[PDB]
């Protein structure tokens, strides 16, 4: 109940909230059916449109205007925005030539330059480009500002994930809006985009900038427009805030599109309908820029333009049925269309059974469209599991397509012919950014970066400590004139030990067996040479990753290799070696098939056994530096070692044989040399995070030897390919991957096949950043290199994804 039989007079879109009964004023009130009764008389005004015309010029002032073309207008904030173009003539914004901004000039009074942003629903990244003839306004801010050729969503590449994200530097996993639609159990309760749940503040989880911003002394705009205001009027109550006295005034603004998303999903992102809400988008840019030089701000304000996802073709009849899988149909709840998560129907369901559901959806039409994944098997770089929210059965649905439950859904629920929500790296799925003010660089392309990086930036802007996210806090400095956050490198918290030779053959009882007992000063003093460390700047080219977490580990080197290795999880955490263009491939000899060798450097008690591998029926083994790569025939026992073995499922081994047989190889030779690091994740709570010893769920049966749920590499070369990987004078080029370590390759469906059809393709699906490896394992790489810190930052937030051009 709201007694709104109060008045808006002199409280039109007031920044406090006023608490029940009391009537609303505020941008939302609309929303909550809780404005006053005069609030669309005295806050709505619409007569004489918008726009001054040469007649209107000196008029005297009618207060029932929607805005205003008197003398006094410019003293009172609400000129309308080409006030001064028509009466005083001057040129519009996008008329004048750009001039560097490179110090804020803002009027007196002012404590820092504002930050507004301007974000648009649906703004695929490629209008950019192609609409860039009906966009003069944006062209211009993209042009003199910094911009990038696109920005990465967070999956799903939907809006309210997505705007969130923005909010608040989080995954949705961890802000908590893990779709448009969800259900959360504990609560018991349903957020849906038409109703009133989706307004209680226990969905949204995280920091907010608003938020942020309030706390620590920085007043900002009410960031949220009821659909009815129109965008006219949401730009003038921007510019008459931005007029407010220095004590009331906010610093941050914000302003929502809902274009061109609403169309995209009726038109298709590049229909001939398209051109027009592009046109008014742009108009509405100008308008701002308008009504920031006539208020002198437009050398003063910092402009972000940045959308929250694209917009792909899509239509009724390209859409998967469940009924066509499952027999038990109605057993289940879907969340459908772009993406898909199932959950059981009844909890007083016994005979419900994710595994069976799974099976049944698993590679059984040629061309399915869509791949059923338990969510803690999701491609890592989604970052989609750690929510009670997000359910354990996800489909990855491909781009172009909808998954439903049954035909009368889509029928009894072709009107549309776009959507959003596919997998994150999808090109059509990718959207804007660019930032124009004193803050921003001049005339600046940056590259690709993720939406998640924006949070830290829109807080360095306004002076801000972000809350705790997901962000690399200086991997954007690149895009900034000033107000750069100087990060530095985290503490190494274990050191490790250097062992020496140690212990006797005979110490070890491992059943594990070498061909080895073939037998010189020449060359005996460099292979003790070798296991000192000789090689090791060839090797361990940016220096040793840094351990972040207390542990026990022993640097271990080799001719062709170095390791780190841990003696809580009895294998290394990290193996790195350098692979040059020239390098050559050798087969594993017949006679040392299955050569398992202890390690005289490390205790029988913190090394794995054969025996274990030899009783385990479903575990096998694989090695970190791969034999296949030696320098030579003696070189090759050092690949044989107990401290290079890690365990693997065959299905898993064929996956891995194939990555370092053929084609750290092919990398080498496209790449001129690669240096590889590879190694071991424990995420079993599927948190994204580095697991504890207490946390494993599976050890090689009958032993304490850890069963890794991914392996990681880290492909490392020169960006300049015509400086070979060994000797990079300048930035670096890196590609890196997390692979589910699985006891099956169903998520593969041509796996039947020889691995040169299907293995890089997987591979490809689950490319990574060094940062989710650095998450993944408490470990920090590129320590020692030429580079600035804040460019290895950037290089570490890289995403290789596999997509052709923009
Ligand atoms: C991306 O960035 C984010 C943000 O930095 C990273 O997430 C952080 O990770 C931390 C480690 O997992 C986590 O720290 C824990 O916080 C617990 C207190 O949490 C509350 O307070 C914070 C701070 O204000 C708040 O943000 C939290 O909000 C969460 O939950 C609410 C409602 O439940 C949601 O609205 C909100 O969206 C958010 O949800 C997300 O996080 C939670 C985990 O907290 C998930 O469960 C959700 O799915 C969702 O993803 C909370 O309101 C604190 O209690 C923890 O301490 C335990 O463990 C430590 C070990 O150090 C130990 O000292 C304690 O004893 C304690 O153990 C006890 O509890 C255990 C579990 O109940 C139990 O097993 C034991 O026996 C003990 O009783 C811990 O410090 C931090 O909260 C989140 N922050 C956010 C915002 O999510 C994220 O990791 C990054 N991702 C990647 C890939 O890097
Ligand atoms: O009709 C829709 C809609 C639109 C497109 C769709 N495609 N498929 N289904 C769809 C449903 N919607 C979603 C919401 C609401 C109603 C609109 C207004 N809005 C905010 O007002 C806002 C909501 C949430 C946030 C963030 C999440 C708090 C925000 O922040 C903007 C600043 C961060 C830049 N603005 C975002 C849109
Ligand atoms: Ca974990
Ligand atoms: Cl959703
Ligand atoms: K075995
Ligand atoms: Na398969
Ligand atoms: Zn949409």
């Amino acid at each position: 109940w709201t007694a709104t039989s109060g008045s808006c007079k002199g409280r039109c879109f007031e920044l406090q909230e006023v608490g029940p009964p009391d009537c609303r004023c505020d941008n939302l009130c609309k929303s909550y059916s809780s404005c006053c009764h005069d609030f669309d008389e005295l806050c709505l005004k619409t007569a004489r449109g918008w726009e001054c015309t040469k007649d209107r010029c000196g008029e005297v002032r009618n207060e029932e205007n929607a805005c205003h073309c008197s003398e006094d207008c410019l003293s009172r904030g609400d000129c309308c925005t080409n006030y001064q173009v028509v009466c005083k003539g001057e040129s519009h914004w996008v008329d004048d030539d750009c001039e560097e901004i490179k110090v804020p000039e803002c009027p007196a009074g002012f404590v820092r330059p504002p930050l507004i942003i301007f974000s648009v629903d649906g703004f695929r990244a490629s209008y950019m480009k192609k609409g860039s003839k009906v966009m003069p306004n944006i062209e211009k801010l993209r042009s003199c500002g910094t911009h990038a050729p696109y920005m990465r969503p967070v999956y799903p590449t939907k809006t309210f994930p997505n705007l969130y994200t923005l909010a608040t530097g989080l995954y949705p996993e961890s802000h908590g809006i893990v779709g448009n639609s969800m259900y959360d159990p504990v609560f018991d309760a349903s957020f849906h985009l038409r109703g009133r749940e989706k307004f209680n503040h226990r969905w949204w989880g995280g920091q907010p900038l608003w938020i942020t911003a309030t706390k620590q002394g920085v007043r900002a705009g009410t960031f949220f427009w009821s659909v009815s205001i129109p965008h006219e009027r949401r730009i003038l109550t921007i510019l008459q805030w931005l007029s407010l006295p220095d004590n009331e005034r906010p610093s941050v603004y914000a302003f929502y599109s809902e274009q061109p998303d609403f169309s995209g999903h009726k038109y298709g992102p590049f229909g001939p309908e398209m051109t027009n809400p592009l046109r008014e988008i742009d108009k509405t840019v100008g308008q701002l820029m308008d009504g920031l030089k006539q208020l002198r701000l437009h050398r003063c304000v910092n402009v972000i333009f940045v959308g929250d996802h694209g917009m792909e073709d899509v239509t009724c009849d390209r859409t998967e049925f469940l009924s066509n899988y499952l027999t038990n149909v109605d057993d289940i709840t879907l969340v459908p269309g772009t993406l898909g998560r199932i959950r059981a129907k009844s909890i007083n369901n016994s005979k419900y059974d994710p595994k069976t559901i799974i099976a049944a959806l698993t590679c059984k039409k040629p061309d399915q469209h869509f791949k059923p994944y338990m969510k803690q098997h999701l491609p890592k770089r989604l970052h989609y599991a750690n929510n009670r929210r997000i359910e354990d059965i996800h489909l990855l649905v491909d781009r172009r397509w909808h998954v439903a439950r049954k035909p009368l859904d889509v029928y009894k629920k072709c009107f549309f012919q776009g959507d959003h929500g596919f997998d994150n790296k999808v090109n059509s799925m990718q959207t804007v950014f660019v930032g124009y003010g004193p803050t921003f660089k001049y005339r600046t392309k940056v590259p690709p970066f993720e939406n998640i990086e924006l949070y830290n930036v829109m807080c360095d802007l306004l002076g801000l400590k972000p809350a705790p996210n997901n962000g690399t806090h200086g991997s954007l400095n690149h895009l900034l004139r000033t107000n750069t956050f100087r990060p530095t490198m985290p503490d190494e918290v274990s050191r490790p030990n250097y062992p020496g030779i140690m212990y006797l053959q005979s110490e070890f009882d491992l059943g594990c067996t070498c061909d080895d007992k073939v037998e010189n000063k020449l060359e005996e003093l460099n292979k003790r040479l070798h296991t000192k460390g000789s090689t090791k700047e060839r090797h361990l080219l940016y220096g040793r990753p840094a351990v972040l977490y207390r542990t026990s580990y022993d640097i271990l080197y080799h001719t062709d290799f170095e390791s780190g290795y841990s003696e809580i999880f009895l294998m290394p955490l990290w193996t790195s070696y350098t692979i040059s263009k020239q390098a050559e491939v050798s087969s594993i000899p017949e006679h040392l098939t299955n050569c398992v060798r202890p390690d005289v450097r490390v205790s029988p008690g913190f090394s794995q056994n054969c025996l274990a591998y030899k009783n385990d029926k479903q575990m096998s083994y694989g090695f970190l530096f791969p034999p296949y790569l030696s320098s030579s025939p003696e070189a090759k026992y050092d690949a044989f070692l107990v401290t290079n073995m890690v365990p693997m499922y065959p299905a898993f081994k064929r996956v891995w044989a194939y990555f370092q047989r053929v084609l750290v190889k092919k990398y080498a030779s496209e790449r001129n040399g690669v240096n590889v690091i590879s190694g071991p994740i424990f995420d079993y709570n599927y948190d994204g995070l580095r697991d504890t010893e207490d946390e494993i769920k599976q050890y090689v049966e009958g032993s304490s030897i850890p069963v890794p749920t991914h392996y990681y590499s880290i492909i490392t070369s020169c960006l300049d390919f015509t400086q070979p990987a060994d000797k990079c004078d300048g930035p670096l080029s890196v590609s890196s991957f997390i692979l589910p370590h699985r006891p099956d390759n169903d998520e593969s469906c041509n796996s039947s096949e020889d691995e040169s059809k299907w293995v890089e393709e997987l591979m490809k699906m689950h490319t990574a950043r060094v940062r989710d490896i650095e998450h993944l394992t408490g470990l920090d790489f590129y320590r020692k290199t030429s580079r600035s810190y804040s460019e290895i930052l950037t290089l570490k937030t890289y995403l290789h994804t596999y997509e052709s051009e923009i």
